[PDB]
Order: C-alpha cells, then structure tokens, then sequence
C-alpha cells in the first residue's frame, strides 16, 4: 500500500454523531477489564481502534488501589477494538510507557511510549511493532507527549514533545519521523508560552494541535505544523470563548498571543478543529473542574479575538464527571472529505470520587455529520456504590 | 467479490432442524456473558453471526439491575460468532444505539444503530465499518427499525422505519441504501393500518417483510418491496390463523386490508414464509403471553382469508419463555434454492420472572428440511433459582 | 485446494509421544470452562483440534449439577485449539447436539450433529460450515453415531451410524458423504453383532473402524470400509486380547465372527490400529471399570485368535481415571507414512466421584514414534476436593 | 519465504530500552492468567511473542498450591503476544513437557518440550506445528535444554541439551535440526565442565551460547557454534566478573579453561553478550540470591581474565526478586545490525516468598540502544498480601 496523503479538507460540521462507546467501567464492575486513562482512538487503513494507558491491573482488582497515580513502571500503551471495553484477554500491548502518541502513516503504525523516572525519561520509537529509534531526555523533568493520535502526511509524522516544568517555561520540541526514524526536530517558535498534550488533526496538507497551558493561560495554544516542509508556527486560539479546564468566565475578547489569565498551574487535555466558518470548539461544562463537556461552533476562533458561539451541542452533562479530550479522523475513510472525530475521557473514581480507591476511565466519541441531529448526552453509566 | 442477486426461490420447507443456540442465560450464570435484549442472525458471504442489542453490563453484573428497560446509552448493536455466547471477550460492536438492522450486500455489511431521547433520535448508517450517512428523527417519537436483518439485492438495502405513535398512526418510511448512502426513501403505503419491527426475506427478485401491528391488529401487516424499483406495497395476512401476541382466537375468516381486532396496543416482533403452497407462519403458542413457539404450515396465507393449518412444528413448549422472531437465510450457500430460517428470542428475567432485577434472553435458531425431520423442544434452559 | 488422497501406510509403531493434553478440569477449577464429555481431536490441513460435546455449562457454574446426563438440548459438538482448555471464549461451536462426528476432507469439514428426543431424533450434515443434508431417525430409538472423527478419500466421507436398541439386534448404517450431500447409504453387513462409536483412520486408500459391541461382546467389533466402492465388511478383532470395558479376563482362543461372552449390555468407546505385525490395540487397565489405559501391541490380532502383546505402553495408571478413547491421524503432514494418534478420555466427576455433582473430562493425546521412548503416566491431575 | 541467514553483527549497545513487560503477578491477582515459570522470548518474521512453561493451573486457581516443582504432567510450553499476561484464553500451546526451547528459521518455527519420569524422559520436536522427530534419554536422569530460544542459519537450528548429573560430570550434546529432523548431534567438548540452561543468539554466520555452570562454577561457561560446519568449542568467560548466582565476590583474575570455586551444586539460567569491547554482561546483583539484576560493559570479557566493568545499567533493583534470564534477538527487523535483547523472569511466590503456596513469575524485557538512555528499575510490582 501507500503513504497517506492530506489530500482533502474538513467535511461541514452542522452536528456531531455517536461513533463509539466502550461502557467499560459499567462492564469492569464485573469482568476483567483493565484500569486506564488517557485514552484517544486512532485508524488503522482497515480498522479503528480505542487506545489508552493501562495501570496494569483490572478494577476489580485489587491492585486498583492507589492507581489515582500517572507514572509507574506497569502502565503501557494498549489498543483494543472499537467500543469494546479494554479487557485483560482483549487488549493488545503497543509499546511500554506512562505517556504516549500513535499513528498509521497508511504503511504501517507507529507508536511511541516514554518510560522512566521523573529526572531520566526517554521516549521509544515503535514502528511496524518494533522498536526502532529511542530519545532520551532533554530536560530531565518528566519528557510527555500527546497522549492522542499523531498525523502522518506521506510518510512524515509530526510529534509534539515536552520536557521540563508544568508550572514554567518547559523545552517543547516538534520532532519530524518517518519509518520511526527521527528526520528532523525543533524547539518550539512562535507566541505559544506552554505546551501539554496536544491534540492534532490534518487536513490540505497542514496538520493542526489544540494543546494545553499547564502555566498561566486558560485559553488553548495552537500548533500549526507543515509537514512537507517540517516547520511550524504557534499561537493560541483568538476566541473569547475559553476551552481549558479550570478556567475564567468567558470575556469579551480574547488573547491571540499570550495566555488569558485567571487559571495557574492547571489544565486538562482538549481539542478543536480550526476551520475558518466551519470551527469548533469542545470544552468541558463547569469552569471549576473535569465535568460535562459540550462543542461549540465557533466562526474563526483561531483568528477572531471577539468570536463567540452560534451554535452548540452538549456531549456530557454537567452532572457527568469528563476528562481528557482529543481529536482523531478516519483518514482512509470514503469519500471528498475528511469526517471530524473526538473523544471523551469519562473518569471515574478519584480524585472526585473517593469512597473507591482506584481511577479509572470510559471513552465516548463522536463524528460530524453534515445533517442538523438531535443531541443526547453520553455518561459513563457506572454506579460507584456497586464498587463499594 | 460481488453483490448478490437475490436469484433463488425458497426451498420446499417440509420440517425445521436446529440450526444455531448459544444458551447464553445458563453460561451466564457464571461467566461474563452480556445482558442483551432483540437478538438475530445474520449472514456474511464467509460466516453467520448472532446479533442482539447489549445493555452494557454483564448478566452477574450489579449493573444488570434494571435492564428491563428498552433504551439507554449504553446499549449498542454486537455481533458474535455463530451458537457462541454473547461474551465481552467475544462480542463485536457493529454501532452505538438501542434500536437496530444490519445486512450484507455481498462485497460490504450495511449496519444502522438509532440513538437519542425519544423526541431526538437519530440514524447511523454504518457501512464497511465505517459511518457513511445519518437520519434524524422526522416525527420525534422514538425513531426505531426492524430489529432483525435487511436484505439487499445488487447493492440496494431497503429498511424499513417507524416515527411516531406505537398506539396510533404512525410515520413509517421504507428507505433504500446502497454502501450506505441514500438513494431514496417513500412513505408506507397500502392498507396496512401500523408497522413495527418488521421480519424480511428475499427471494426471486422480491423481497417480503413481516411486520407487528401494535396498534389495533392481531393479524400481521406485511410489506412487499420490488428492491430494483425501489417501491412497495402493503397489507395483512389474509388467513384467520392469527399470529401476533397477545391475540384472539383463531376465526375462521381473517381480514387481508384492516386489523384483526381483539388486542390493542401490543404485539410481538415475528415473522413469516409467504411462498404459495410452501408458507409457513410463526406464532407463540399462547394468545396472551410471550410463551412457546411454534410453525405452521399454512398454504397461500398471504392471500387466502380462509386458509387454516395443514402442518406444524413446535420449536418451544408453551411452558417454557419465548420473545422476538425473525427471518434470516444464508444467501450465499450452495444450492438452486434458499434455505428459510428463523431464530426466536428466549427472554428470561422480567417482567415474567421478577425474582431476579434483570431482563435478559438467549437464542434458538432453525433452517426448513426438505426431510420431514422429528421435532424436538427448545427451551432456554436455565435456572432463575441459580441467579438468587 | 484438493481432496486427500488415502496414499499412505502406517509409519511403524515402536512407541507413543505425547502429542496434546489440555489439563481442562485443573484449569476448570477457576477459570469459565465448558462442562464436556466425550470429546475427540480432528486435523484441517493447517490446523490440528480438539473436539467435544458441551454441557452447555462451565464446571464451577450451577448448571453442572445433573451432567452425568448424556442427551439435552443444551448440547453442541464444539472445537478449540490444540491443548488449549474448552473454555466459553475459545471454543468453537460446530453444530447443534449430543452425538457427533466431523473429519476434513482436504478442502473443508464435515460435521454431523444428532439431536432430538429418544424417539424422534435427526441427524444434520453440516459442511464448510453450512448445513446441507438431514437425516431422520429411522429406528426411533437414540440415532446415534461415532463420537470421534471420520475419514475421508477423494471427497468421500464414510461415517458410522447405529439407530435402535444398546442390549439387542440395532439397525447399524453407513453413510458416504461428498460436500456434506448423501451418496449412499448401506445395512451393516458381515458378522458383527452389534455397532456403537465407531473410531476410525484411514490408509492405503482404506478404512478402519474399530467399534464397541454394546449388546454380549467384550471383544470389539471391526468394520473396514472401501471409500471407492463404497462398500464395507465387519468382524471382530479375533484377539484373545479383550479391550472392551468391562470385560472377562484374557482367554487363550478370542472370536473372530462372534461376541466374547462374559459382560452384558455396557462396553465403552475404544479403539485399535490393525496393520498386521505393526498392529497396536488400546484399553483400559481394569476390566471392571474406566480407569487406567494401556497400548499394547499385539501382532495380527485382526486375524490371528491365539495373538498375545509383545510389547507395550502405560498411557495412564491404573489408580487414575479414564474413559473413551478414540483414533485420529494428520492426513496434511510431511513424510511417506501416516503417524498413528489417538486421544484418551479422562473422565471426572459422576459417577465414580460423586461429592460433586457434575461430570466432565479432560484430553490426553499421543502419536507413535519409530523410536523406543521412555513411558510416563498421564493423569487428568485435579483435585476433588477443591471443587468442594 | 526464506531461512533466514545470520549475516549481520550486534549493533552497538549503549544502553537498555524497555521492550516488553507482561505485569502477570499483578494482572493474575484478579484474572485467569496461568502460573508460569522459565519464560522466555522469541521472534517470528511477522511477530514476537512472549513463551513460558505453564504449570496448567491459574494463580488464583487452587492447583496453584505446590507450584514450586518443576516437573509435572501438567506442564506446556505456551506462547502469547508481547507484553499481554500468559492467560488461559490467550496462551497457545507449543508443545506438553517440562523443559524447553524455540526458535524460528524464517519459514517456520521449531519448538522442543521435554516429558518424562525422570529415568526416562524424552524430548519431542516440533517444526510447524506438527511433531517430526523424537529424542529419548541417553544418561537417564532428567533430559533437558535450554529454556530460552534457539537459533537457526539457513534451516540450521542447534540446541544443546543435558542429560545426568546437575552436580557432577553430565552428558551434554548439541544437536542440529533443520525442519525437525536431526542432521547431526555431538558430545560436548572443549573446556566447559557443566552444562546448563544455554542462553543463545546468533550474529555474522556463528551462535554464542552461554550457559550455567550448576557443579562447581561460578563464572558462566561458554559455547561457540558453528552452524554451517556443525561445530562447537566451549570454555568459560575470563573475566573475573562472575555472573552466575549464588557467587563469590569479584575477584581481579577470572578462569579461562576451569570453573571459578567458591558455590557449588546450584546456578541460574543467564546470559551475556560476547562482542569485543561491544561486551555486556547480566547478573544478578546480589552473590547470594536471586535478587536484582543489572548489566556491566566488560571489554573482552570472553578473552580478558583481568577484564572490569566501564559501565553498566541497573534492570531490577536488589530489593526485588529476580530469576532466570536469557537472549533473543529479533534477526526479522530492519536495518543492518542485529539489536540484542534480554528478558529478565521475575519470581514471586515460594521459596523467597511462603506466605503464598505458589511460585509463578512476570517478565520484563530490554533491547540495546546505540543512544545513552536514562535507567529506570523494573519490578514485578505485585503485592503479596493481596493474594493472602
Ligand atoms: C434536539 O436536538 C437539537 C440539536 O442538538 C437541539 O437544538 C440545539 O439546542 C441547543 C441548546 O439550545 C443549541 O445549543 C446552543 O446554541 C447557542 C447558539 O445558538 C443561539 O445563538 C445563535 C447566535 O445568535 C447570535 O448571533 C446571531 C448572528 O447571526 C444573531 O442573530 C443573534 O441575535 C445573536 O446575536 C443564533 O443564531 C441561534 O439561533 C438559531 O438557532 C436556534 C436553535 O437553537 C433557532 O431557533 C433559530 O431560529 C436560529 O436558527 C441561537 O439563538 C449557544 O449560545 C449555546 O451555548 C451557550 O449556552 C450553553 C447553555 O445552554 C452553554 O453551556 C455554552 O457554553 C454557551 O453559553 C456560555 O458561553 C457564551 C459564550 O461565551 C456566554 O455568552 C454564555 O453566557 C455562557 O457562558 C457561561 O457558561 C459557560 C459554560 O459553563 C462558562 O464557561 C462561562 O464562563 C459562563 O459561565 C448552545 O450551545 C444548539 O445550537 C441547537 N441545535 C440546533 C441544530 O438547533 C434541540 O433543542 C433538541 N430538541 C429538544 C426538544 O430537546
Ligand atoms: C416426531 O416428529 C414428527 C414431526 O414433527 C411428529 O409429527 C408431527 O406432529 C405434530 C403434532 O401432532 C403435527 O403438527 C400438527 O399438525 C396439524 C395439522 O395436521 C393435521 O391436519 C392436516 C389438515 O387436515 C385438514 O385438512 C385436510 C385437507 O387436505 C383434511 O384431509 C383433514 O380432514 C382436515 O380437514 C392433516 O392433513 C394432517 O394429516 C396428515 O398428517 C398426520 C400426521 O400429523 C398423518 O397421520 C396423516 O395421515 C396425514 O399425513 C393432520 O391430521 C395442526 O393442525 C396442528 O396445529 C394445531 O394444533 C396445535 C396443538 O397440537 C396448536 O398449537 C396449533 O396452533 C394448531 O391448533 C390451533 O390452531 C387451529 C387453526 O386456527 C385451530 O383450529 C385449533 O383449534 C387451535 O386453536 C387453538 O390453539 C391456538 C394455539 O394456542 C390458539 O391460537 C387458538 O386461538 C386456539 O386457542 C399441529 O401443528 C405435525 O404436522 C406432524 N408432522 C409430521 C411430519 O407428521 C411426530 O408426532 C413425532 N413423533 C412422536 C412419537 O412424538
Ligand atoms: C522406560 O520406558 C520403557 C518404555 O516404555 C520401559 O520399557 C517398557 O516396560 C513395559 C513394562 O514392563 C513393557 O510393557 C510390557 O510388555 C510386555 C511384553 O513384553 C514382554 O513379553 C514379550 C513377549 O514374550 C513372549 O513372546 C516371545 C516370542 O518372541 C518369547 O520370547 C517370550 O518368552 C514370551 O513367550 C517379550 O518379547 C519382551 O521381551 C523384550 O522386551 C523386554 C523389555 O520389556 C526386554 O528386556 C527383552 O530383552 C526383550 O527385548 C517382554 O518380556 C507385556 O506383556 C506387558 O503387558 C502385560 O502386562 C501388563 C502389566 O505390566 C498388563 O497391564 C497388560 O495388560 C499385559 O498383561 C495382561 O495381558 C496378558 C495378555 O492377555 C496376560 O497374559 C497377563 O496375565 C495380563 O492379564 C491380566 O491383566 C489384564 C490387564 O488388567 C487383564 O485384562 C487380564 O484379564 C488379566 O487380569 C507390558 O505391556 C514395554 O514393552 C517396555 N518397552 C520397551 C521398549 O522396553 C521401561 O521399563 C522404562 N524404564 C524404567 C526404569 O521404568
Ligand atoms: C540517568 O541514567 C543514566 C544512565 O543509566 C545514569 O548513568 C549511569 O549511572 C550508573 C550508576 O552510577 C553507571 O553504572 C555504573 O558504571 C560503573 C562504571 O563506570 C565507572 O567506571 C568506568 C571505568 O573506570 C575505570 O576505568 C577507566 C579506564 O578507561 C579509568 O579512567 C577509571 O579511573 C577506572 O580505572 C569509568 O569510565 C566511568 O566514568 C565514565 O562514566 C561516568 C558516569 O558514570 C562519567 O561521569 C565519567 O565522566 C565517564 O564518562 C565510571 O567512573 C560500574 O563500575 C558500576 O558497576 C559497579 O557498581 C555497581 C553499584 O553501583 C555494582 O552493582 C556493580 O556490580 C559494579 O560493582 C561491583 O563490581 C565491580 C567489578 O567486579 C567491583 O569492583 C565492585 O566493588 C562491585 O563488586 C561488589 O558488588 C557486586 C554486585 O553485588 C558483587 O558481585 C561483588 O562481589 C562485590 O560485592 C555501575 O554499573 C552507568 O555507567 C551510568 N551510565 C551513563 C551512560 O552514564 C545516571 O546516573 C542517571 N541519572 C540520575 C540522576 O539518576
Ligand atoms: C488501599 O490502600 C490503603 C493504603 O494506602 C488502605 O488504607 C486502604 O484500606 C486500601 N483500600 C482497599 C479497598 O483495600
Ligand atoms: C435493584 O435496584 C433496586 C432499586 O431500584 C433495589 O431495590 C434492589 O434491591 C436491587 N436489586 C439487587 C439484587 O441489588
Ligand atoms: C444438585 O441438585 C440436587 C437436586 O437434584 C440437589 O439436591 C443438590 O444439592 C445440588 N447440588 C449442589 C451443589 O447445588
Ligand atoms: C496447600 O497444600 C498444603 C498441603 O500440602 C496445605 O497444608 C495448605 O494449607 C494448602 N494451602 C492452601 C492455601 O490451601
Ligand atoms: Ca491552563
Ligand atoms: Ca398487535
Ligand atoms: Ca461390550
Ligand atoms: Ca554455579
């Protein structure tokens, strides 16, 4: 087979559509289902398939204790099929790690896992399911990436890399892989003052990342990366209409190129797809914390400091605790155009939950549709007491 | 490979032999086997598969408390290998939804999960695993489809939809599908008075469905569709042999244009073989509750508004649970004929048997003999004491 | 592909390897494994299996109370891979039933299933995984058939069937199948007296039976079968070496065209490999009850009624149980001779250890060698007591 | 496809990156995942798999009870994919025995299992998943192998067996095969004086073994194949950096030709990689248990009986248990040098731990990198207790 190629843009956004649910806390409550979170999806040319950090043990197990943690020597990368739930007997290891990115370049996968202590991390390179280039370090303070899909366009897979402080300037780098062999890597340039786990989407040959600001901003950065060229710009998104989580009350303008204060040392994992009139935005409900998510249709957030919504579609309810949220599109799908897709991380148990030792997740995921659909809302369906 | 042509017309149908029966309910009571409720089968050109709506949850599950209920987010459209258990292990996920179809053209598997609260729901058109077309809800009552297999002939799907009252007129819509887009979609017309969950075949280019008055009638509605010419027509099962449930007895003159009245506001999903001579009807055995099954032979049913049984052939004791029925025949066999088959749902749990909270079913499934075959009984199997 | 060809002779059989053993009731002790008995292994040309009959129900399940029981409609002959346990998720049903029999006949399977109640009973072909041909009963009395895998030559599948009384005169069949339809079908002929479970294999293009006479015979019946002619003969082994179960001690003169007297209406799945000096024979170690196994080999026993062993293997002790046992060959593998195989049933549970209330089985399987190895035992190796 | 021929050296080794971790001891607590023990890792052209030797019994399964013997009827050489849990629907059975090795030629993989009393054990070959050949034993008192992969040049597969006393003089043969059948087998010679447990891998047509020296040494004994000439030589590594387990401290001379005193009648299976001043070194870190393990740079380790470390990377840390360890290499990646790779087996349970009746152990596996990787430590991260 081929390289894919970016070859079409983003089809219309007028709704989005359940694409896929794995119900897998309702289901772990009884069956060997595997503690995760972090989850994001990704396609193969033939296949679509949930991904996510497991903890190494099962929620029933009791071993859940205590996996409220992020970084451990049992966590690794697993994929399993799409919808089912990430079982001990059904889930297929990709690489070893407590953070990670993974993408089909239309050949064949690759999957990177960063492992190690806090001061001595290094990322490993796997492609067609074997290890194939390592990096170690630059920072020595926690090396992290995407935690979603990456993009590949002909054969060139772009990854976002952070190395150093959660709270501070950190070293970002955009390295450039094909085959899993490293091309090329860069710091990160433009207006962009923290970067954490982004999300990235591609479309006419350009590949765009919704990231975090762990640092001061509550507003999202945006990556905007070429490919072909192997360079990249950054700004944050224009719009009033802010996305991460915790955050400030909605102004009246915006902040193109620095972080919109009110919000520190915090954040949570988003997306959204920049499309001029065709823009969305996904943020969690509450200002204050990890629950309800909704998209809003946002024309130009990227350029429009005053833009705010003009159509929207809840997701989560505010009542339903979310999480982490990415992007991710089928690009060998049928068709003229490429069909936006996302995920929600459905986190259940602590910190916000804490009569249960253990946190784990559930996904739901959505695709546009170019019709106008009636909206549901899609908790994880989990009751905690049945835990107890 | 190629679509099919529905070619063939049915075999002589002169007894049934068991075909398929996973006892999910009896390997459930220790094992993780899904609470799945509206089961059928369906063939791929390379395998048969059984189908049903999961509930999300394990029958052992605390989750499983409440699946009496027909719609939730957590119920999805699973496949699963022919005779298996409907495991969590083994348990393919076709789409997200709490009402369903799905068919094979022959080159590609057509599948449609409807989500969404009852005045909001909406379509997803799978095709090659992959979402290609949605339908929202047009009269925002509880959007819903046939709940066993479509038939399709070179490429052309017709499904058959109910928006609308499930107590009075209804907007019931046939819609023609080919890879999963639209072609076309027609208002029902002819004098069947309320269509629900309808029960279809195909053979000599024709296709027949079988259909659930839950209205006024206790006889059944059935649609005809010419698949070539996209249209169809419909009525009632002429003969006096009434097979929906609950019921009256048996007359001795049915009604071909109107509803055989007796029962309001219920029914059952079934099926029938319209075929001349060589019909056979499908009913459970007692007229007030979804108990037993049996087949009877009854010749030109269709049409004849005296026609009474000649032959017959239990497939479940009157004491024991039944449920849904429906038609599948593996259209890509051997042979100068199709061989007629049928699955019926074996419900255990509530509302009949309210000692446990769950609602749950396993599945029989029969082909026609040209043999004039013995006849066994089919029970579920199970013991509800097991599950106190 | 193409049909096999029976074009090989026995390789010579100095000793017995072990070939698969699945240790399903240790295994079973916690873990979802299928309640089985009389199980069998059969080869495809890229894949070696074993085979059994489901209770439909796991060991530790409540259901496994009552499993001593041989006929239910909760049975299903079910495959799964080689020394791997029969568990819930990995097992393969292959057709509806409680007698069996399946063999490849070089481009794909047949497998026969009965079911039915004692009087009404009826056999279904299945071949490639669809059903083709069916056959009723045609004595009325437990239509029953081989319990281990047939044999095949050139497309033509021989298989045994025995309909009527288990202590008097039955109505014993052949069938020749091709594609899974009926070629013909003859009476038993020649002088054996009674006809159940049949094991065969196949070489220089024939087919040995090796049966059990469940009426007076405690000397095993023999039916050798030509797959061109479609023709056949019986006997029995004229041995003085007795390997029904139970039976009388070991004369000096056995029968060759008559029961051995001394054990009335019982015997048990056995079988022999008769190929003149290299000729082995198979049985249990007590001539009271199923416990122990033993090869001895035994030169013309067929034909010579003073033959005595002139060697021997233990397959399994005497202290340990066993059950039936049965012959198969791969037909598909490298060199200019056919490895002689056979399985022994390794039964636990009812009735000979009755503080549980379930009966079940596990595998032990070997395959000849030209060398003069080494003996072990092989025992089932479950505890009771932990099933308490 | 091709055999594959062993025409590259070792890349450079730098450092260790993680390559696999199976988590098993964790997972198993609440999951049916098998007790295993001597594990190991081997390489399709299309896959790699994790392999051990199952005790047919699960760890939370009563059968667990007594597992610290390496010898039972009971036992299999199992496989699974990399980094899962070896569970009981995942595990694929390679061949029954107690003692092991596998590897593959490019067209197809060779497996071995050794059954047996242990008077009269005997080893069964495997190549394509069908028995070809069969070994008895030659010294009577416990035929065994390597427990780790072999290797194979152009069809050529050697191993070396064992077969008498495990603390004195034994008979040790090095057999070659090629697709299943014996080409040749040879007597040990050269300087070794005790043979166990080889651990091998092949670079630029030649295959280095190291294996354990269980009588009187405590440095390892080395045997160097030629696979074409099917040849051997033997000695022990020089250096005075002992790496078998228990040991007595450093020394600053090391023994070429003779066994380093100190420890006798006891060992572990270990490995090293012989390569020049590309030399590394396992061991255990602590002399008196197997407890912790890290790899040492040694220049010339093989040649040099003054040779020290210049670096070294801890894997296990010395709080933890360790076990057996051995190579593999993947001979199908890409590129022009060959990646070492080593597995660590982690026990858990009895003797070291005897608050559970069981033994059983998880795997972590590294592969070399030419980059300075940061170490991090890798334990098996079960908690005892939780199994009390
Ligand atoms: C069946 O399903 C269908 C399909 O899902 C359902 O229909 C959907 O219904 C939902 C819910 O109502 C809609 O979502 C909302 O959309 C509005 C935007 O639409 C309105 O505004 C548009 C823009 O109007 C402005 O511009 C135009 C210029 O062209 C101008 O004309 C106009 O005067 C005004 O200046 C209008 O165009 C639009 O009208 C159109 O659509 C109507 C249908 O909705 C139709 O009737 C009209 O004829 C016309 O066609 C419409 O008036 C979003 O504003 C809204 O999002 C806000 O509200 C939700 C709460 O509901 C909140 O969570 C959001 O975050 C957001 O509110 C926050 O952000 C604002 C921006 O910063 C801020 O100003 C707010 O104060 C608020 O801020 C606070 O909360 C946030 C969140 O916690 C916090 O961060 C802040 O700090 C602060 O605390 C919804 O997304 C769908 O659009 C609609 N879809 C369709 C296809 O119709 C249907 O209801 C279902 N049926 C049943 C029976 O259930
Ligand atoms: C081994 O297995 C074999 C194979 O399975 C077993 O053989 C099978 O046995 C079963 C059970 O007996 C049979 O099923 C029944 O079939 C009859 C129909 O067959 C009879 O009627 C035929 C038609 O006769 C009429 O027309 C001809 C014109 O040509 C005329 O000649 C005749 O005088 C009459 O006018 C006859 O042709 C037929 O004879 C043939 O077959 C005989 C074998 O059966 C053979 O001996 C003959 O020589 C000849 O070859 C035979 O007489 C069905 O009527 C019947 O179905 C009714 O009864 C069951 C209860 O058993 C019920 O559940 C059904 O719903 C139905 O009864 C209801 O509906 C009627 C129509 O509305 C109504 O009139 C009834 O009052 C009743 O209504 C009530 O109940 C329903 C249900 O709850 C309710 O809804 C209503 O409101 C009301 O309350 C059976 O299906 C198989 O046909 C037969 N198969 C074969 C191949 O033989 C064999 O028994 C097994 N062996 C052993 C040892 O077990
Ligand atoms: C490591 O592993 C190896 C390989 O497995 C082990 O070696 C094996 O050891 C076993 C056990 O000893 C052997 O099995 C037995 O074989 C004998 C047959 O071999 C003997 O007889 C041969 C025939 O001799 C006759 O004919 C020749 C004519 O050529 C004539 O010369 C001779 O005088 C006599 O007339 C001899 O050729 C043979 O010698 C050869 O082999 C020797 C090694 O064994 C070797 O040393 C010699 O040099 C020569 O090479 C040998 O003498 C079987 O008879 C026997 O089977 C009977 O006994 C067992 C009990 O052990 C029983 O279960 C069987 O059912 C059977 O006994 C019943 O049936 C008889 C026939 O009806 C009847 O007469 C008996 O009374 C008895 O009947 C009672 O019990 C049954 C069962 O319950 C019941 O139904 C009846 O009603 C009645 O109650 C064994 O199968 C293997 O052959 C041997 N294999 C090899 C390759 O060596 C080795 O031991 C292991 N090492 C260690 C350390 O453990
Ligand atoms: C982030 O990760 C990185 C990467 O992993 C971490 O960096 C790693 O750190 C570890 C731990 O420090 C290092 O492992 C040790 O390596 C040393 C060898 O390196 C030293 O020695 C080299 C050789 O020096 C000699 O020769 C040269 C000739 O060229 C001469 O110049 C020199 O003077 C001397 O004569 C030096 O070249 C080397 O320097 C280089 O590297 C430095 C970085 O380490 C760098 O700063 C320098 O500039 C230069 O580039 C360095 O000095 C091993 O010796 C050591 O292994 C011993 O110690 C451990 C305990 O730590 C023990 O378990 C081992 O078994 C072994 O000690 C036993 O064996 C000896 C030999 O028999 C014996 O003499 C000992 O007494 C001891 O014996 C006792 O214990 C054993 C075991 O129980 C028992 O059997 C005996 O009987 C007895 O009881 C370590 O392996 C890595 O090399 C290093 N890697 C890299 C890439 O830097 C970094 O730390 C991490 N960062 C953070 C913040 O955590
Ligand atoms: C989890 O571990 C903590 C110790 O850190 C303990 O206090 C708590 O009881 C544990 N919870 C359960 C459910 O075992
Ligand atoms: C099921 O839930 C109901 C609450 O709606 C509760 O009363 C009942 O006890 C539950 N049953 C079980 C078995 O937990
Ligand atoms: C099995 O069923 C019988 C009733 O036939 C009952 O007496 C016995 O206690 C049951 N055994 C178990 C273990 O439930
Ligand atoms: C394991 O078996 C021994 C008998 O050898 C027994 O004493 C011990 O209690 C058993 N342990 C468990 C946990 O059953
Ligand atoms: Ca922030
Ligand atoms: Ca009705
Ligand atoms: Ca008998
Ligand atoms: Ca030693």
């Amino acid at each position: 087979r081929n390289f894919n190629n970016l070859t079409k843009g983003l089809c219309t956004i007028n709704s989005w559509h359940i694409y896929g649910k794995d119900n897998a806390v309702r289901i772990g409550e009884s069956s060997d289902v595997l503690v995760t979170r972090e989850p994001y999806v990704s396609c193969d040319p033939d296949e679509c398939r949930f991904y996510a950090l497991s903890q190494g043990t099962t929620i029933r197990g009791k071993h859940s204790n205590g996996t409220i943690h992020d970084r451990s020597q049992y966590r690794a990368l697993i994929s399993w099929p799409l919808s089912s739930p990430p079982t001990v007997y059904n889930s297929r290891v990709e690489c070893i790690g407590w953070s990670s990115t993974s993408c089909h370049d239309g050949k064949s996968r690759m999957s990177i896992c960063i492992s190690g202590p806090n001061n001595n991390a290094s990322a490993v390179v796997w492609y067609n399911r074997r290890p194939v280039a390592e990096i170690n370090t630059w920072a020595r303070n926690i090396l992290r990436t995407q935690e979603s899909e990456c993009v590949c366009h002909n054969g060139v897979c772009p990854v976002v890399f952070t190395d150093g402080s959660a709270t501070g300037p950190a070293d970002t780098r955009i390295y450039y892989f094909k085959e899993g062999k490293i091309l090329k890597w860069e710091s990160l340039t433009g207006t962009a003052k923290h970067i954490e786990e982004c999300s990235c989407y591609g479309e006419r040959t350009g590949i765009t990342c919704t990231c975090r600001d762990n640092w001061q901003g509550s507003n999202r950065p945006v990556i905007q990366i070429d490919p072909v060229a192997m360079t990249h710009t950054s700004q944050y998104i224009c719009s009033p209409v802010l996305t991460d989580n915790p955050r400030p009350n909605d102004p009246n303008i915006g902040k193109c190129n620095d972080p919109y204060p009110g919000n520190n040392n915090n954040g949570v994992k988003g997306f959204s797809y920049l499309d001029g009139a065709n823009t969305w935005l996904g943020r969690t409900i509450s200002t204050a914390s990890r629950s309800g998510y909704e998209m809003l249709k946002v024309p130009n957030a990227l350029t429009d400091d005053r833009s705010k919504p003009i159509q929207g579609q809840t997701i989560v309810l505010n009542a339903d605790w979310s999480g982490y949220s990415g992007s991710f599109m089928d690009y060998w799908a049928e068709g003229d155009c490429y069909r936006a897709c996302f995920y929600v991380e459905l986190i259940r148990g602590r910190p916000k939950e804490d009569k249960v030792w253990w946190t784990s997740n559930s996904i739901v995921s959505m695709c546009s549709s170019t019709e106008f659909l009636g909206q549901w809302n899609w908790p994880d369906g989990a009751k905690i007491e049945y835990f107890l």
